[PDB]
Parts: structure tokens; sequence; C-alpha cells
């Protein structure tokens, strides 16, 4: 995951409110979470990948090995079972909870890290640049 490692800052977000609605996030959390401009810090140590998100809304940190399911409490307080894999150089992060599923894809495009969050037919695209 060499191309992903570093410190990234959110610079643009499209359709994130609609994505959060589809996920089931409530009004007040959607409003405050949508304002946030997080710094995402990605690091690798051996087989272990760590993704931290620091923001004024809620700090999160996940560590994982590709292909190996883990427990995650999301920033909006869902308790989900997550599996992250690499698919053709794209990090694919599937979250399962309450019979529902959402997929977050992270990919390098030019000097940006593009995050696509998909819930059924609703996609949000969030673009990060190096800090
Ligand atoms: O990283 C991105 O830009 C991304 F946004 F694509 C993403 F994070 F991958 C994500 F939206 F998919 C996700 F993980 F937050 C999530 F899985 F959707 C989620 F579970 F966090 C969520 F989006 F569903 C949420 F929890 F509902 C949320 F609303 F809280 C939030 F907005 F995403 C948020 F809280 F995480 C935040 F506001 F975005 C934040 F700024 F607080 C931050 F946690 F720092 C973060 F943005 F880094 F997430």
């Amino acid at each position: 995951c060499d191309a992903f490692v570093g410190t990234w800052k959110l610079v643009s977000s499209e359709n994130f409110d609609d994505y959060m609605k589809e996920v089931g996030v409530g009004f007040a959390t959607r409003k405050v979470a949508g304002m946030a401009k997080p710094n995402m810090i990605i690091s690798v140590n051996g087989d272990v990948i760590t993704i931290k998100s620091e923001s004024t809304f809620k700090n999160t940190e996940i560590s994982f090995i590709l292909g190996q399911e883990f427990d995650e409490v999301t920033a909006d307080d869902r308790k989900v079972k997550s599996t992250i894999t690499l698919d053709g150089g794209v990090l694919v992060h599937v979250q399962k909870w309450d019979g529902k599923s959402t997929t977050i894809k992270r990919k390098r495009e030019d000097d940006k890290l593009v995050v696509e969050c998909v819930m059924k037919g609703v996609t949000s695209t969030r673009v990060y640049e190096r800090a």
C-alpha cells in the first residue's frame, strides 16, 4: 500500500449527505459530520495497515490485515464487521451491520486519494490531497 501511505487532507465532498441518509445517519450527526474536513493518516507496518481520521467531528483509527475481518465502530457509531482487501490496486472496505452493507473504495488518482462511498445506488465522492 505504498502509494496510500502519508497524511491526507479532505479538499472536496460530493453527495455525502445523501450517502449518510442512505446509511441511516440521523439529522444532527449528518450536519456536524458533513462539516468536517478530516486529516486521514495511512501507515503500514509489516502486514498491518493503520488508517486514522482526525477531525473536529470524531477521531477514528482502524488497524487491519488485508482480507481479515475486524470489528469497527464507525464515526457515526455503527458497530460493523469490516473486511478490507486490495482489488487491482484499490483498497476496498466493506462494512456489514444489521443485514446492511456499504462499500468504501480508496484509490490513488494523480496526486489525490479519491474515496468513493457506496450505499445501494447512492455514491459520495470525497477527494483528499497530501497535507
Ligand atoms: O474518509 C472520508 O472522507 C469518508 F467520509 F469517505 C469516510 F471517512 F471514509 C467515510 F465517510 F466513509 C466514513 F469512514 F467516515 C464512514 F464510514 F462513511 C462513516 F462511518 F464515518 C460515515 F461516513 F458513515 C459517518 F460515520 F457517518 C460520518 F458521518 F461520521 C463521517 F462523516 F463519515 C465521518 F464522521 F467519518 C466524517 F465526518 F467524515 C469524519 F470527518 F468525522 C471522519 F471520521 F474524520 C472521516 F471523514 F475521516 F471519516
